[PDB]
């Protein structure tokens, strides 16, 4: 079923009513944060909107509507912001949150696409977890269109919600598999001057005519895989440059909505589901996209791939 | 000075007040279309919206909303859209206008930022000019936020509306300076397979440690650099590759966006604002950007620039 509302269609994929709840909190504050980067006064140095009685830029104000909703939900006991990497009480049980409150928010006065990220765990941690663990992860994508993007653990597809006029988020898209085709994402460019590895692969996709689409922002870049079922994201680093990539805030949330997509993800070696957060700051590098670019990906760099010797032994 | 609606600024750029009333009509016509957008039911082949009695995919959804505008604007003798480049009648007088409806039509349902561009031409031809020859030039942006951008040619500055909550433009940003940075928007980036000197260029980006920001959609990729008040476009073709990029549609009306703003274009020799559109759907390579820039670009495909040599000249 399609056109159903978010509401609606919870009640279908998980038993689980605490979790619904703290799905459908998680909405409305999606639902403000639209509202806010749409009319946000931009200046030289923020986009700025008001929280309540005060004026506060975008992403922080993205934060706090956040963490009021986790609170609201009463059903988190923990939740850490990419912002302020330090555990909060929520003063509820269930579940703990990791959120990016909204990637993007140095170029909202560009008018790219922004949105948030957020990763949900049963329990008590945020560390010592991997991504496997996830209950759901979600984004919210504030675009010429506002939608918010949802995988449930356990149950298929990761499925998109357009928010309409009046307030109600519908179901309008379901994705279940990611095909091959000829659309790269290429984060870190700069690393191909010293990682000839790297660069090899770009100058796979550039020989195979792929087209192009990149923002530097991980909601959008990664979205689009799900939206058109196709696609390669790549995030590499170099001995000069660093990895920006946070494994909890990110990395793993979108790896639960690529993999529950069909597609696959990679630090290299493997799922970046199945990589442990030590700390809350943990960086990693990754891929997400089809089967076969993240074979293409995994043997490039490091030689061998995993998932392709994975695949040849469900095979046999 | 910034706060002022649209039409308040229109009084202070310019005496003309049907050009006025045109850029009116204009925003009107993105106001809806950015509704349109942000509500149309995207299906397994196309993102759809209704108009009048019709549902109509949202790129032919723009630009009907486009034509309309300008009929009833009553100060438009021609239209021309990218979407069916031949001259349409809008049955009045004063502007010729052409339009790409909607770049990045087919990437709607990414939830990537679209927009319209257009220029306006005083008379009644549409070819056999420049973009030089402008009154004004314009883009909807299709984002988080809903922006206006307008050049009027003559008058300083680029110049950004927001769209406010109750329906109206609000002026939000002036750019008169676009500055050296380290952020680059490569289109075509196929034909650096087999053109070298685009090969070579990307090269420098790269050595360099530039961000990169490119999406397809010569609207919010060339935004940007207005915007930041940084950055170089590019789009160069190759032997196998064809030039996607329309001069009349898209090129020159950008072209005023970025000079207004301080900014130069090029297509390797020259402002794009000095080519003549010979017919409609003529295509053209282009950059735009900072001025060390597009000397760069201009050095590359050819050894010199002409725009270093025309800024010696004045110094």
């Amino acid at each position: 079923e399609l056109g159903d509302s978010l509401e609606e269609f919870l009640a279908k994929a998980t038993t689980d009513k605490n979790l619904a709840r703290l799905l459908v909190c998680m909405g409305e504050a999606l639902r403000t944060i639209a509202f806010k980067v749409r009319t946000a006064s931009c200046g030289a140095t923020a986009c700025v909107n008001t929280f309540g009685d005060e004026q506060l830029a975008v992403d922080m104000l993205a934060d706090k509507l956040l963490f009021e909703a986790l609170r609201h939900s009463h059903v988190c006991k923990y939740a850490c912001s990419e912002e302020e990497p330090i555990l909060q009480d929520m003063e509820g049980e269930g579940f703990s949150v990791a959120f990016d409150p909204l990637d993007g928010s140095s170029i909202v006065d560009t008018n790219f696409t922004v949105g948030t990220i957020f990763g949900v765990w049963p329990g008590d941690k945020l560390t010592g977890i991997t991504g496997r663990d996830q209950a759901a992860s979600a984004m919210g994508i504030y675009g010429p269109r506002t939608t918010y993007v949802v995988a449930i653990n356990g149950f298929p597809g990761t499925h998109e919600f357009l928010l309409m006029d009046d307030g109600k988020w519908q179901h309008v898209k379901e994705t279940t598999e990611i095909k091959e085709g000829k659309l790269f994402s290429p984060g870190n460019l700069r690393a191909t001057f010293d990682n000839a590895d790297y660069e090899k692969l770009i100058n796979y996709y550039v020989s195979e005519k792929y087209t192009l689409r990149y923002t530097g922002g991980m909601v959008p870049d990664v979205n689009q895989i799900i939206v058109k079922e196709r696609g390669i994201f790549t995030n590499v680093t170099s001995p000069t440059t660093k990895a920006k990539l946070r494994l909890l805030f990110e990395v793993a949330p979108l790896g639960l909505l690529i993999e529950n997509a069909g597609g696959y993800s990679s630090d290299g070696k493997q799922s970046v589901l199945d990589k442990v957060v030590v700390n809350t700051d943990d960086r990693t590098q990754v891929a997400y996209g089809s089967r076969d670019e993240i074979i293409r990906f995994e043997e490039t760099l490091y030689g061998d791939s995993r998932l392709k010797a994975e695949l040849a032994a469900a095979t046999v």
